[PDB]
C-alpha cells in the first residue's frame, strides 16, 4: 500500500526501501528446481471443493484484477495437501507479462510462463484474512501456471468483462463464476513456505504450485494486456509486466507430491 507499482522507478527492485520484509527469510515467488524438489511421500492429495463458490464482483486495483468472493461461510474451501485445516477461498488474480515469453512470478527450471494464477485462501482458525496475513500459516495460494495454446473456455467469461474494468479503481458485478473452470486435469503439485508477492510483502504464505499448466489462446491473454495500470483520465500505461522475479530460496525446501 502506497505508491509502489511494476515501473522503472517503483517496481520489484525498488519495494525493500518500504517494505524491508522483501529482503527477508521467506519470500515468493521462487524458482521450482524439479530435480531438488523432494518427492514427500506424506503429503496428502489436494482437496479443492469450489462447488458452493459464490463470486461477487472484479475489480481492477491498479496491479491487476481481482476477482472477489464470498467468504462470510464455508464454501469454496481448500484442505489438504501440505494444510493443517481449512482455508476458504476469497479472491483470484493472475500475473502476465507484455509478451508469451514472461509473465508467471514462480518459474520451473528457470522457464518462465506467460501468466500465473493466483488462487487466494485463509486459514478459519484466524477470523479473517487480516488476522491470518498476520501468521505464518495464515494463507494458502494456488498457482497455476498459463501457456499460450488452445483457448480455455472457463476464462472467456473474465476475458470479457475486462472491457468494463479498464482502469485502476473501476469495479464490476461477476456473479456466478466458477473457479473450477480454470483448473488443470492433475492437481500434482510442489509447495513451499513464502510470501505474498506483492507489499506488503507479509511472510503468511503456504504456497501450492500445480505442476500442469492450463492453455489459454492468444487472443484471451491480449486481452488481459489492454487493461491499464492508472486511472481514468491519466496517461495509459499497459497492464502489463505485473510479475515480481524469483527470489532467493534461503533455507527452504520444495516438496513434490508426485513421483
Ligand atoms: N500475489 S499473492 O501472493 O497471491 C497476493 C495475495 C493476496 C494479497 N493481498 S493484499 O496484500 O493486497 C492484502 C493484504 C491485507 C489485506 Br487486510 C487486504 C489485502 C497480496 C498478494
Ligand atoms: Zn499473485
Amino acid at each position: 500500500a502506497h505508491h509502489w507499482g511494476y515501473g522503472k522507478h517503483n517496481g520489484p527492485e525498488h519495494w525493500h526501501k518500504d517494505f524491508p520484509i522483501a529482503k527477508g527469510e521467506r519470500q515468493s515467488p521462487v524458482d521450482i528446481d524439479t530435480h531438488t524438489a523432494k518427492y514427500d511421500p506424506s503429503l496428502k492429495p489436494l482437496s479443492v471443493s469450489y462447488d458452493q463458490a459464490t463470486s461477487l464482483r472484479i475489480l481492477n486495483n491498479g496491479h491487476a484484477f481481482n476477482v472477489e468472493f464470498d467468504d462470510s461461510q464455508d464454501k469454496a474451501v481448500l484442505k489438504g495437501g501440505p494444510l493443517d485445516g481449512t482455508y476458504r477461498l476469497i479472491q483470484f488474480h493472475f500475473h502476465w507479462g507484455s509478451l508469451d515469453g514472461q509473465g508467471s512470478e514462480h518459474t520451473v527450471d528457470k522457464k518462465k510462463y506467460a501468466a500465473e494464477l493466483h488462487l487466494v485462501h485463509w486459514n478459519t482458525k484466524y477470523g479473517d484474512f487480516g488476522k491470518a496475513v498476520q501468521q505464518p500459516d495464515g494463507l494458502a495460494v494456488l498457482g497455476i501456471f498459463l501457456k499460450v495454446g488452445s483457448a480455455k473456455p472457463g476464462l472467456q467469461k473474465v476475458v470479457d468483462v475486462l472491457d468494463s474494468i479498464k482502469t485502476k479503481g473501476k469495479s464490476a458485478d461477476f456473479t456466478n463464476f466458477d473457479p473450477r473452470g480454470l483448473l488443470p486435469e492433475s492437481l500434482d503439485y510442489w509447495t513451499y513456505p513464502g510470501s505474498l508477492t506483492t507489499p506488503p510483502l507479509l511472510e503468511c504464505v503456504t504456497w501450492i504450485v500445480l505442476k500442469e499448466p492450463i492453455s489459454v489462446s492468444s487472443e484471451q491473454v491480449l486481452k488481459f494486456r489492454k487493461l491499464n495500470f492508472n486511472g481514468e483520465g491519466e496517461p495509459e500505461e499497459l497492464m502489463v509486466d505485473n510479475w515480481r522475479p524469483a527470489q532467493p530460496l534461503k533455507n527452504r525446501q520444495i516438496k513434490a507430491s508426485f513421483k
